[PDB]
């Protein structure tokens, strides 16, 4: 039992967020803020049932692909089969490394988290010295057990969603750069959204196992325009006089560099792309840039304006409306 | 024998709020508030006796029902009713005795399908509230570790309690309880003699005093049997279901998970009342109970909480 | 053998109250703070020779009772006479859970003392961890033995005795609730007595067998006074009219009111047993109310007073005597 | 081979209040606040050649006389030889209750110190760790051991020696009171007196088993004192006007309860037993007087005075020249 | 798997810092700090190959670690802060062209990862032969006494604290004038390494605003010469 | 395989205070403080190649010698030879109250440091760690422990030679008033031997065998010297008008405690014995007086006068010149 992703209400930029990520495993971690409520638990909880079956090979925790290029482990040496969906591998408050990597063989929580999507708590909560350690492991795309005169090193290749609180602070912003894009949930004050929450609530709570019927062909033509985009990846281009035209909007921002303009490239493809059209256009790069690289700014609280309109004013400038 | 549950005199909040937890298991747990040497924790057990019995599979430590789904682990595969038990658990008692390792599910299973209380959780010791307020609104359990999958359907209810002068919760978990309940102490000494008489009249005579309200509580229990069929008839009209959370769209509250208290709680209010449509006076009777502890979060100077819920409900419904 | 009660000069309030414990055992504990080296921490430990006789089972593994309505003990309820003293027994603050209860079963210290004394010396320099299985097990009725793989329930009914110093520390405000009917205890002014005092237990030093023979024709006269107020126990009369009054004290002073009033009630009554009266005075309740919700009364730090006055400051408004 | 007692120059306040407990060990513990290097742990550890020999039971058990009243051994009282001189011992700077106390029966170290002497080194270190413990042999004769499943009493009585620096903060105001002597420790501020103390000490260091044998008969004159002090303790009278006078004085200061009050009361008896007087004269009282009541003072850092002269003139004015 | 080594784009700074420290072991270790994510963690990876011991340090706040300090919050105890390398900032790419093809790198690498080494196997195989001659040169470098003397003034005229700084100098300068082939230490080669060294060693006491470079240019061309 | 003793360039205040305590192991170790890369560690280092030879015991349980009696540590005295090279004893920044001393034969650290030398790195930190155990030997000349059930007495006769920077802070008193030796380690200013001391660094490092070679005659000629003076120690006096003056100058100056006399003749005696003439005069007083005393002399809290020239304005204003 679990509950549909399209039945969900509004919230069409976070959703947009996880529609960007999923397609591509190499983008980097998504933060997803926001205050209590509102479902955030139920949204990525409602992302497992859409995506075609992935394969495993007999019942490792990593079960990449039964015939990948990166399955450094000792079962190459078999070397030289069933399908399963993704399991969630959510985390507790207060974890220990004695289970997340291990010791002097037992398997790790990272271990079950491979290619799949992890959850991680609070983070403002949690302490820097229990995370830092391979706060995300893609980078260096396999484990690291050197620690302790040990020499394995496995894939834990995925994708990572922060969900922080915003009552206690926010993250350092050295802690805060290196994992990606911010995103926003906002609070509905019409009551006719909230009465539709609350009618859609109880009658799946009501009938558990009949709701989904009622919502079913877009459960799978989500899915099935999803597959069609995945394969136009490896078709995109962009024109090179638009690749420098951005270069010249986030000097004025002061950002970091070298890595705030590589994320941008390396997702702009997926918003003009999922549509299905191949050619990059101006206004395209537009949504992906209101949100993205913007939480990297510079850590400026001295200042009561309209941070968006930062963001947009200067880029209007650079290309020309 | 235990005291008797309606020997309890001038308290009927608290009392109103448990009763309708009783009947639905699926509200929430609820907390309270109020002042030491008061006698909460009396009543909290004199409910462990008022109560319909049970059927079981075999007697087995999850102990749930003879029928129905959701109870996959070893109970439909393929007796007797007794009485609901109330499991306390022990101060200073960590995940071993929680749920254990090696299955042994002491504390939780004994637990299902019954009540699990703690006290003055202000104070409780950290790394457990959050694990068992988690499970408690989760379906069955979290039995992950060592790579298991045994997962008891341990559904109950949640009954915690602390003193508003030591502190108060972590709002990241009072927001996600179910029910709010505040008592105070009597000022009326008409009433204190008589809550002397009882504990000086009762110990000496408890086999005396078992028969002295017996039809009461009879009535009671077929009562709430009548009362628990009751409840999958009541209807709400469209215009009323949108006529709240119009004080809460006027007022901050944060999310829409303390929303869902009143549509499942004030339907249940009438199912013991005899009533199949919801009025607009008995709303007032329970608004009051739940989402009163969110409020603004401002605390800044002296302001009611009660004031706030009450005077702005009556001007959206009309006083 | 140990220094005769009836041979402490002076200090009638502590001496007038802890006996009066002993011929109603079911009174909380109680507690003494005052001035160190002023006479406590021996009167206590000289209480072991005036306790009367009691019922108890064939080798009563149980220590409470052979012969009462209630009992759950081992034999009984499965089972299902003989006349022994009551034991006190006192615990250092050396030992700790390994022995306070015990397992594989030996009983621990807790589990003996039944219907006793139980004496701990420095209650405000005793250490966390050992009042917590004590904050509510002597309030209760019964202790758990829930480890080592089974479940038993040992009995939880006797008075704790303490005393401490109020310069090291402060209990816990819900220690300060639990307990009941306590007394503090200044040093002597009169030069008489202080060579009454320094005459004492050196004209005693000089032969410890000797100089009780002296006081044991007198000491066991008292033996037979306590045995008569058990006889008198029943049967004492306190209108409800009177009532009222010990109650409506409380709402003035704002306190729980729940202990005090019952304390009071179950305490004045028994004051009557080892008199020898039946019907109760005003009189005879003025010299026990303050003794007893002294360590109860809420006050503001910053106003400084004395409750030991402030608790019958009002007593006149009420009746005044 | 230790330094001789009988060689330290000068320092006659301590040189006399510190062989006073070989006298009779009841007077209590000694204090020697005063500063590094002035000798305060030489001094001490010569008293091993200055002490009787006292009778006691075989195999010592716990070190009790074997004709006294109160025994309670519990082992051999039951059942109703050869002397030895006391004993010496002294505890390292922090450890655990394993030694102190006693487990796997295997006696503690403190069963060694009863009927001897036992000093530590550093009192001012040590705080609240292994001090609690020794918060009850003291001032009462008697402690409760049990753990691990054994449990057995103690009849522990001694005498206590304390010693330290004097500017690493203060001493708990519980075993502060366990102390009946306490001395003030200066630096001789004289040319011919300090290079004839450097002259003295280098003397012993060139061959160190022949200057003891300089001041064998010295020593061994000074023995015959103390034994004969010790057979005429007994039949030493006091006025009856001196006991009421050797109290009423300590109203005046208000000490903190009358437990400190007879120390000095128990000390003149032991002076005037020195000389060979019997009748206990004035001079007996403010020779000792200040030394013991010292430091039971609340005074707290209130007033401009310091030392003794409160105490010296309190007494004066009370009585004296 | 790996990143090229020449691909790398940079001042060339950092290149001739790590340079000079494996070409000579018992110098101490360059610490990096003034940034983070610009090149910190894979310039230290690719000194990792093409190549005693070589480790690493993160977090700040034969065996040589040139470790990476925190930037946000600087270094760490100065008297602790010593027993090391030069220290050297983080330079910041400004030119939007520069961004151009930085940003066009590492993209054909995720197209295809066993490739990119080959697009850049020749040029870089000629560095792994630039340094194993030169290992062959320090033996014989000679240097001056008037230029001995003439070091150790610049320390001298500072606050210098711990004869360290009059040792590392004559150790690094003459291995920078000690793989390309020449022999004689010119009056300028002097300052190639003056610049960089001598940075954290310098008692900083913030009593008025200095730079990091001013002092140690314009002290040393006050006296040793213009 | 380390830098020869007889290299270093400058500093001759290390190469007398260190160099001189060997000769009479009677003061305690050096407490040189300093700057980091000038040599404080250097030297220390270079001493391990040169030291003399005494004999010890079989087996050497605790460092103890064979022809000495009145050494009882654990066997010797009930049953009252190999010459072996005497060693430097060092620990680490980190260890454990039960490291440093046996426990569960089992021994211990400072086993091998009696009669020994005991090297403490930036000993202004591990405050209350391993350095309140560490007061034993002390000041004295045993040490007791008795932890988990075996009691042991140790010989333990260190030299407790110390280092560290000072600009982290002070010691408190305790500590530091035990050390005898303390010299004062400046950098050098002089160009001329700044490259110097750079210069001969190289060869050293090149080739160790060469530079040993190179720098061998001056290592023997020392240890010769060395040798000459230990054996020739003794038969040196003194005048009464010399001493009772090095008394005055203490008092004057207003040492606390009399630990500073007590050195200051043994190092001019030492100093006076390794020039070779037997008969001593003031030449040793002027030089080895501040060198043994500044660090002892803590009365300015607050005061800002140079502490060198403080000694020698009392010094030559009394004794002699
Ligand atoms: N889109 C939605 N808007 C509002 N409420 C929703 C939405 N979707 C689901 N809900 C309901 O809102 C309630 C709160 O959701 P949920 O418990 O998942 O919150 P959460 O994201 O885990 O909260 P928190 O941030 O406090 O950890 C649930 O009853 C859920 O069914
Ligand atoms: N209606 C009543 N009002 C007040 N007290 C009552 C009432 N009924 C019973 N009592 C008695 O009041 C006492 C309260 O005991 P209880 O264990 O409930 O503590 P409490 O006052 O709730 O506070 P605490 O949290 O400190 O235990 C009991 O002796 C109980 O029998
Ligand atoms: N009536 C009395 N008044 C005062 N002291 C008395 C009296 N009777 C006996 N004493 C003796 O006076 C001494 C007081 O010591 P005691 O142990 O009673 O002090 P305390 O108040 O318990 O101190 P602490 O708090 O330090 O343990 C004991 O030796 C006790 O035997
Ligand atoms: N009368 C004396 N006064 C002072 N010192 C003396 C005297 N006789 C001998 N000494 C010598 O003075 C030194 C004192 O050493 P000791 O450790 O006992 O002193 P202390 O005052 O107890 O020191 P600390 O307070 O630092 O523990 C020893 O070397 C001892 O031989
Ligand atoms: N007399 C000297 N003066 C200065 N430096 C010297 C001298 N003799 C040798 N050196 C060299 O100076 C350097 C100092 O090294 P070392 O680490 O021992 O110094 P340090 O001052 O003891 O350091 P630290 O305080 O950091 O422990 C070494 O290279 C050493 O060979
Ligand atoms: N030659 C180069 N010049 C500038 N930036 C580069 C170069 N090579 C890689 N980068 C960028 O540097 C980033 C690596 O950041 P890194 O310095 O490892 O972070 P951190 O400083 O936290 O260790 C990569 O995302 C890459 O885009
Ligand atoms: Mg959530
Ligand atoms: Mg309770
Ligand atoms: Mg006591
Ligand atoms: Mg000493
Ligand atoms: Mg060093």
């Amino acid at each position: 039992v679990v509950f549909p992703f399209t039945a969900i209400v509004g919230q069409e930029e976070m959703k947009l967020a996880l529609l960007l990520n999923v397609i591509d495993p190499k983008i980097g971690g998504v933060m997803i803020m926001g205050d209590r409520g509102t479902g955030k638990s139920t949204t990525i909880r409602a992302l497992a049932d859409l995506l075609p079956e992935i394969p495993v090979v007999a019942n490792d925790p990593f079960n990449s692909d039964p015939s990948d290029p990166d399955l450094m482990s000792d079962e190459v040496r078999q070397k030289s089969i069933e399908f399963k969906k993704v399991q969630m591998v959510d985390l507790p408050l207060g974890a220990t490394e004695d289970r997340v990597c291990g010791t002097i063989f037992e398997p790790g929580l990272l271990a079950k988290a491979n290619r799949g999507i992890l959850y991680v708590d609070e983070v403002n909560l949690l302490d820097d010295h229990l995370v830092d350690v391979l706060l995300d492991s893609a980078a260096s795309g396999w484990n690291t057990v050197e620690r302790e005169g040990i020499s394995i090193r496995h894939p834990a290749r995925f994708v990572l969603v922060g969900s922080g609180n915003p009552e206690e602070g926010e993250l350092r912003p050295q802690l805060l750069d290196r994992f990606g894009m911010h995103a926003e949930i906002h609070t509905v004050k019409e009551p006719a959204l909230r009465v539709q929450i609350v009618e859609q609530r109880s009658e799946f709570d009501q009938n558990p196992p009949t709701f989904l019927e009622k919502y079913n062909p877009e459960q799978t033509a989500l899915q099935k325009k999803i597959v069609e985009a995945q394969k136009l990846l490896p078709e995109v281009k962009l024109d090179y006089d638009l690749r420098v035209k951005i270069s010249e909007v986030c000097s004025e921002l002061d950002v970091d560099g070298l890595r705030g303009d590589i994320v941008t490239n390396r997702a702009a493809k997926a918003l003009t792309a999922y549509e299905g059209r191949t050619e990059v256009t101006v206004d395209d790069i537009r949504r992906v840039i209101t949100l993205c690289l913007r939480h990297r700014l510079r850590k400026d609280p001295l200042e009561s304006i309209d941070s968006g309109y930062k963001v947009e004013k200067v880029f209007a400038r650079i290309f020309g409306v």
